[PDB]
């Protein structure tokens, strides 16, 4: 029974996670689609085109964007956050709450932008996922120096409403970016490689996709609403000798533990030298 | 009522005037090409056609309102050294140097007369064809209707696109090397025709023709290119017992791999040329 | 004046239709499909396109000259057994299953009517956009006006040749299932444009563009595949800093290895058949 | 021919493995008499000291007396050895030498920086070849250097070309030959030997098999040489459909064959201008 | 001074090996071209073109050329054998010496075809390869049951002429396949390679393959005209520390070695392989 009726959002960047944050927002029925605002300065893009069906007021001016809103998403490409902080610093106001989406950037870079305009500028950092699009989201916040703590209260409130949500240190966020962040796109691949293992043993494309999706699906609920080790479910699973031990081992004799490993660390090391080149 | 130049007469140079005159947009003999070895073969290509040779860059750009440089990008300095003092108010120069920035080439032309017109484009060799892949990115003091021209032309011979000079690097990964990927594929899938006991001929016309097809489809779909794959594939069939074999071999990988290494090599000669 | 017909409505009947049909050789109306799932998506585009549709294989044996097995390769002795009385001394019966022997279709027909008029093809999905690669091979008792008609009406949707029919398993292996092959490695080259800063939409029409040039260029050309790569890459450039790491993945082997196991399944699945 | 009647005096500072091959070549060729030639080493125990002795070459100790017998000079020591070399000898460079460097990775500029110290306008030459001069099918380019007159690289090319494939080149591909044809003669050597142990493991007996192996790969690489055609059509023209030879080729392909060449040649390169830049 | 003037040579088969043999042996002239004839179902072949242009008679009937002939190569596929001794079995004459030169097929396969028209016939088997076109070609060959003694001297001395050329048992002949049949196009797939090293380093392609293709040619000399061993040649080229030592490190360091061994027994296997399908 959640509805922030006081509460103005917008987004600056309406492309595709703007489209995913607003989707489930209202979906959630905390906002309604006529309060929020995006702004693009493509107003011929699939998403602006998807936001205006849902009802979200569009504009191509960013200062609308702020005048309209409180809570303030940062829904741009990470390299065009400083360039949106040096257009609209002078029209953030005490009463808006800055939340930047952007992979890598940091809370620090942005308050030092936004400062040069007005002092104690609220701002959080978040990092989510495209799930949030059908309510499934993982996200996590870190609040900045001058967000009050109410601020940060009001965001997990927002946020839970389109999957898990929890705060935590800045300094997580990157390595947030390379497991949660980028994973859908790990699973993406893993169900587009396990369809293929369906077809080339027989079944039809469109059932071994919805099987195979049916199945990571499934299986991460369990682990979810478990307190038993992934190990052990795994366990519950093989019988001895059977196909699933089978299939276990050649994954194993592949590497294909350490591939997932390499993809978290490789997402956090080049969000964290993506940073370092914008600083 | 265009007239066009090229500076340097070799295998882009060619291929460019080939594409423009089978396109009808230029006739053979509005273009003048020229480079310090006329027994070159694609210079005796260029004569054949109807176009104008000399050894002397100078003549080129007197002759020239849209002047191409297709020389190796280390020669670029060399050239533009040697002709900036020619450049006109009229002239439009066109880099198709690999790495080669605006910014080097505007610096260097300044030095003689301010405002040069600057287009950077990267493009490959299948505007021999008429099925190019071009981009371009226009300089600091081109005008509107210089990136249209530019665009007008080069869509005559392929795709063509204005981009953000900052993405030339990355086409040049993709479609500038790309060719020569189809073509080491196409020499790949022959021999296994052969193996599998077709003749050569046979295996490289129904290699290549399967490529231009499946290509052909994509750029007439909006589908995802993986949504194409698995309309070929029935289940258990014999296309997806060759896609696994593919995947096992990381082929997806290689590919990726090449795009980078083509990219950041470019990146690293034009680091090396300032 | 020809009436051609479809047992299946699935992905290569349509594209075969949809070929025919913009090619001008056919008329939308001169097609009748058939499948038992008049509630497929295939099915609503021949429709839309003009086609026929039945869900009886019987009406579309009776209204077509020319007859495509366009189904699956396990359901051709089934259909074989179900249309066999039907089939008539003006019929010819173009096979397109993957695999299925001239032999085994010949057997089954003649059950019913001597001299049944077969002819085997291997085509692929660019017949959409009249770019397939087709080969086909004639029955004992095709006549020849058979082989040329159906060269005529295949050539029209891309390229066409007779051949033995002992070459149509290994023929499957590269242009049967090559376009996967393509849409596999210009999903990889996108991938490799992303990696290095383009947007994705302009990295697939640039890889796909790039291919399909590539491709023409070799149709084209009478200089082998290697020598049209060595035009490509200029001496410690991009290119061939590229081609390195593909040829370092032993990417060649793997493009031998998918027309071996695509032309090896083929072979072993119609040995399950027989 | 006209060389011969030149009455040419060769000199090599180092007797080593190039020394001999040259020497060898040369006057297999007739372009020289072996006694016309001079050459030193500190070390006259070595083998192919007692080849060059025997042969008929001249041998001595002081390198200052091959520079004062020479007229074209080869320097074939090891690469870190030619400064010293230099420092020793520079004085004793005249203006009627031609100085020709054979020593991998070392530059032009480097050489006429010693040299220039004694006399102003040294005539330097700087060339890549390989061991196959030996029997008069060697692989040489060469660069001229900043005094080399044009007679001198004409007479150098004069020269090389008696035994085996001479050019003239830009020194900036100098270390990119020495990658390929410079050190190729032994990639040719391993793969031979790999070749005859295939041989061996299918039946053959090793000097049938080595035989077979080596006319193998000169008839192909005179193919190649003689023909207009790319190679890969030239293998084309070996593989029926189906047959042995494609098998075989898809193995090589298998295990990236073209890559590991390519890897060597490039190897080579670099480790040649490693080497000089670890020099200056 | 050789010259066959009582011979007269016949080519069942005008492909790549029927004209690299004719041209070999015009060139070292030890026979005129007008002298050989050679048959084909196909005309406009480029090579039987080229066989014109040399003037050799060329003729769709393999009767002719059995007419014509004194010694007799069959230069076809080595499935088409079979189909050709059918064809002509019954016009072998006692003068014949029949050389089959198709990979794999076995002199027992062709003197049984044989003797069921005529008893006795003079069958040799050679293995050759293409660079019989510039008679530096590698030859081996087995004299059957019914080849007199002058009959394999014969053959020796005309195939000498292109190449090198002795006599081995049979048995050895598949292996021979391997290595110096389909040896060449390992030279040309090493030769291709080697110029791309060359080019990536900076040089131009042309150069590249004319040094790569003089290396090869003068290192095969180099063993064929040394009683060292091949690995005392490599030692010879390699300074410690040096260039080529790195390099040679690299090729180890991807089993160079055994991908030629693979190649040899890969090719031969093949080879026997055909032959059993062939029996
Ligand atoms: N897509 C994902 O999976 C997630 C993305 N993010 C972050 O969200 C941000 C955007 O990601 P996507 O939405 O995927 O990017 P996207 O490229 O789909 O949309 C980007 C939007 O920014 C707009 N834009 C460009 N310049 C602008 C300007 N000057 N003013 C206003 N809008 C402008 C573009 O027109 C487009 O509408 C990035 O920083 C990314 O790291 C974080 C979590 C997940
Ligand atoms: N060939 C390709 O696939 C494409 C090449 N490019 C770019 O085009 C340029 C040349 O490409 P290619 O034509 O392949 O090189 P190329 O080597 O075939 O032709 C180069 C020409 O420049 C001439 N030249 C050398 N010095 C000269 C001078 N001082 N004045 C005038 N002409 C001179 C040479 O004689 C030769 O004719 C390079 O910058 C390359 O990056 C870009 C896209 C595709
Ligand atoms: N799709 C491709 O890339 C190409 C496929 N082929 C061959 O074409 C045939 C089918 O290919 P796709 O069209 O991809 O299969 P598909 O599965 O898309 O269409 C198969 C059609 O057969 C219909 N069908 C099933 N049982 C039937 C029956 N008893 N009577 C009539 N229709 C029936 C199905 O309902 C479906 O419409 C296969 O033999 C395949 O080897 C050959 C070349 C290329
Ligand atoms: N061996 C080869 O394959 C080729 C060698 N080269 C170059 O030729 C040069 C020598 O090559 P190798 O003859 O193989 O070396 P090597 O070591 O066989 O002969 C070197 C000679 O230099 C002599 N030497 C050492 N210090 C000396 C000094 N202070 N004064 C005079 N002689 C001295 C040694 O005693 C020895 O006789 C190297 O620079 C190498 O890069 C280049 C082409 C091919
Ligand atoms: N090309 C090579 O590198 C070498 C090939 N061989 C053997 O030589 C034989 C031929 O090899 P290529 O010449 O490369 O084949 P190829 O295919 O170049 O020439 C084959 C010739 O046989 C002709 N032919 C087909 N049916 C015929 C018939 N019924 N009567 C007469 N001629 C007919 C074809 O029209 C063609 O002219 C094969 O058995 C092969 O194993 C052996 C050593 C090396
Ligand atoms: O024992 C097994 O592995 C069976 C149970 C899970 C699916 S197969
Ligand atoms: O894989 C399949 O189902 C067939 C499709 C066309 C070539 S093989
Ligand atoms: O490799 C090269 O020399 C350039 C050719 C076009 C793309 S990069
Ligand atoms: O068709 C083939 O591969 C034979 C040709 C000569 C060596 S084996
Ligand atoms: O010592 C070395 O390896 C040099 C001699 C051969 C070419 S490079």
């Amino acid at each position: 029974n959640l509805y922030f009726q006081s509460m103005s959002v917008g987004f600056i960047g309406a492309g595709q996670l703007a489209f995913a944050l607003a989707k489930g927002f209202t979906a959630a029925g905390v906002l309604a689609a006529h309060k929020i605002m995006a702004s693009s300065p493509d107003m011929d893009l699939a998403t602006v085109s998807a936001l205006r069906k849902m009802g979200v007021k569009l504009t191509p001016h960013n200062k609308e964007t702020v005048q309209h809103s409180d809570v303030l998403f940062l829904a741009v490409k990470p390299h065009i956050i400083p360039f949106i902080l040096d257009e609209i610093g002078a029209d953030i106001e005490d009463r808006h709450i800055v939340v930047s989406c952007a992979a890598g950037v940091t809370i620090s870079s942005i308050e030092k932008k936004l400062s040069a305009f007005r002092p104690a500028p609220r701002v959080i950092r978040c990092m989510t996922n495209t799930p949030v699009v059908v309510r499934e989201g993982a996200t996590v916040y870190a609040t900045g120096t001058h967000a009050q703590v109410e601020d940060g209260r009001l965001m997990e409130q927002l946020l839970s409403s389109v999957g898990f949500c929890t705060e935590v240190e800045e300094d997580l966020i990157d390595a947030v970016t390379g497991l949660s962040g980028s994973g859908p796109a790990y699973a993406f691949t893993a169900l587009d490689a396990l369809a293929d293992g369906g077809v080339k043993m027989g079944l039809p494309r469109r059932l071994a996709v919805r099987l195979g999706a049916q199945a990571l699906l499934g299986a991460a609920k369990m682990l979810l609403h478990s307190e038993q080790h992934p190990g052990q479910l795994k366990d519950n699973v093989s019988s001895p000798g059977g196909a699933t031990i089978h299939a276990l081992h050649v994954l194993e004799s592949g590497g294909f533990r350490s591939l997932l490993i390499n993809a978290v660390e490789a997402s956090c090391i080049r969000t964290r030298e993506l940073q370092s080149m914008a600083d």
